[PDB]
């Protein structure tokens, strides 16, 4: 179908984070059989292979932003690849990685479909600017490089000179926020970004949360959706092997429901599975659980419904 | 009362499953004190004792259906016993076992009350026909022998010659579906069976799910209810010692709420607690947790409310 | 602000319980940095220090009520201290302890604000009278000494001669009830106490539960709220190190939502964090989890929202 016509892009990149290890995100997400599982449902999966990220040996912090040139060039490469897989009419399934790659994954996707609406599922806002950041990491600042409303509040970071901010403030919906810094929250409330923090999810139920999300994005006009999932968005009992797990988050069922409701719109046009960190699993079972949850989320984005799926044939024969 | 007038039927039967072990379901559910706990609330529990299932030594598969004569005769015996305990005006609490016994547990119950409405709480549809099945087990095909709409799609399986399909397609409500085969889902969607998969539960909330279930069954006309519970319907964190646990299912609170809302209708007229498998608990604590959850579900079906219960006496004396 | 102007009162008291150990509740809740964490948000925390409870050496049971003089005098001392911290215009954050101290914590708070409305978050009703009790503990009977409707049903217990019942039956709302004795439930239903047992929470969603709670208390007239939290109210997976954990209770998110909705009314005027028992943690991780959950609940009562908090300054500078 026009949906579930996947183009998979590896992104074994971790330099946008503190001392990392998420670069073996694609390796585990694939060795857990993601392509082999996406082919049972009628998906035209094309593996564009793990991106070769050229090395930046001498790459010094900008002011506090750790290793900005590496992240900037990695995201430019990813954006080029994502534009390549979107010109083929596919769904750019960028499985990474860290959100420092979301800058590329959305900037490339917006080169083709300028009017995409982003659904950001993350425990964090990931909206620090290079000025208001505190840890000086770039996994925590991918949205600030994308919002049109933050132009002028984003310094000319080295390596991010190619970034033209693409999404408006009114084209992004946060789901699952439960760990927001004061600067992130000031930016979030000033720009009028629609967000469904954990409190709004508890108040409304995930069903009403997703109904409002889709009526807010796809209400005025049907547009592509770029679900930029982050596995720390789900509760740590389900995804323990992630960078910064925050307790009391979306359950497994709620994550699956988010993805199923996004799929059923049929407008999904890009997906990111970020922050799978198999090095932070206390036990190999924790890594297996995180990877299985990420795989289940990914599959549900592409038609695998919990009620069960059947091919359009007469099974009573 | 006319409700909570229980007639307990053991069903230590496991041959409807792959290599089994659920036959010690009644043993553990009783040794965990089910009768002794059902007598504190005003319940007229009568133990009809574990059914003696005669042995079928030479019992070969039909086409792929494993050991069909054993299951067919065991379910005929159970149906006879259930009709016996329903002619006494009781509530046939058939604690088993596996759903291969649901054929008997509902066919016998329908001999007395022809218009029962079945509420099937299972992670699975359990609706394969002997033709559309893949594992060739009978624990996965009890509904297909009961639906009137599948007559002609059910081969003359040996040992199930007594089965007259009793429930319509519009008298069964699935709750908790999260693992449905393509054939099961085709049957489910073609017959128009009302089902509340895990997605509908997440969308609506268990409160609205049970309200719609009871308004669908008991809306047109008050009828007996046959809650055919399956402990894999609850999340594996609560019932790990079951046959085929599927992650991301009904929580403990949701299962208790289902049973409490069924009880408060006062129309419960049959209950099955199936698929308790104390041999698949990794640790004895897992078996204890599964059995305690099954016991709590069973008790809540018979008046034990979470808000607390009091006898109709003046406690301030 | 007028809210989050905390006055912290220790209450290292455990004699209202069976063989205890909750007296090191304040010690752990503080050593886990409660004051140091309440000062980041704009809170004017004043530590009134752990109460010195004078010893009662010869203190014999009344009829079945264990050690009544100790509890009565401890609660009188606590009520005096709470009136002291409420005359300073603060929020009496009494972190204990056991609910045997709720008699003092609410009687003192009602000396100042006679019209407070109590929101009782506990798995238990804690409403036994010294006559209808079965264990003869006083941690299970603090509400019965407070309700005006139980005058005459409360014997002249030694040490509780100072207790004038202060709250009506229509000024208390239970949230999270899932373990109620027959006598407690008779009292609960006779007095017409508004309660949201676990069943009502499952039916309504915690959002609707808190909306009804606040529309019931603060609907007719704005009044102070005395959230008397009890960590056994949350599910044992989140607070295992408590006195009598009851499985299938409020989740972490639901507890945080209760506290956030109470705070956002801005009428919170007293808070109790009771029944933290670091001696019943099977492992030190269990104690750490219980204490972290209690601390998170406490913080959320005083402005720490999950969406994130920012000081009223321009963070984009
Ligand atoms: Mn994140
Ligand atoms: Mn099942
Ligand atoms: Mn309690």
């Amino acid at each position: 179908a026009k949906s579930r016509t996947i183009g998979i892009i590896g992104a074994p990149f971790s330099k946008g984070q503190p001392r990392g290890g998420v670069e073996e995100g694609p390796t585990v997400l694939r060795k857990a059989g993601l392509l082999e599982k996406l082919k049972e449902q009628e998906c035209d999966v094309k593996d564009y292979g793990d991106l070769p990220f050229a090395d930046i040996p001498n790459d010094s912090p900008f002011q506090i932003v750790k290793n900005p040139r590496s992240v900037g060039k990695a995201s430019e490469q990813l954006a080029g690849k994502v534009a390549e897989v979107k010109k083929n009419g596919r769904i750019s399934l960028v499985l990474g990685g860290d959100h420092s790659l979301a800058i590329g994954s959305i900037s490339g996707h917006a080169r083709v479909h300028p009017d995409l609406g982003v659904i950001w599922v993350d425990a964090h806002t990931d909206i620090n600017t290079p000025l208001t950041t505190t840890s000086g990491n770039l996994h925590g600042q991918p949205v600030s490089f994308l919002l049109k409303e933050l132009k002028g509040k984003i310094p000319d970071v080295p390596g991010f000179s190619w970034v033209t901010p693409c999404i408006s403030a009114k084209d992004i919906v946060y789901i699952g926020l439960r760990d927001v810094d004061p600067g992130e929250h000031y930016i979030l409330k000033t720009l009028g970004i629609k967000y469904f923090s954990m409190t709004e999810v508890d108040r409304l139920g995930i069903g009403k949360v997703m109904e409002e999300t889709l009526s807010y994005l796809l209400g005025r006009k049907k547009r592509p959706i770029h679900l930029s999932f982050d596995v720390d968005g789900l509760d740590p009992s389900f995804t323990p092997a992630t960078g910064t797990p925050v307790v009391g988050g979306l359950t497994y069922r709620e994550g699956l429901y988010i993805t199923e409701e996004i799929y059923k719109t049929g407008l999904l046009s890009g997906l990111d599975i970020m922050e799978v960190n198999p090095s932070l699993g206390k036990t190999p079972e924790e890594v297996t659980r995180t990877v299985n949850t990420a795989v289940a989320i990914t599959l549900a984005c592409f038609g695998l419904a919990r009620e069960g799926n059947h091919k359009p044939i007469d099974y009573l024969n």
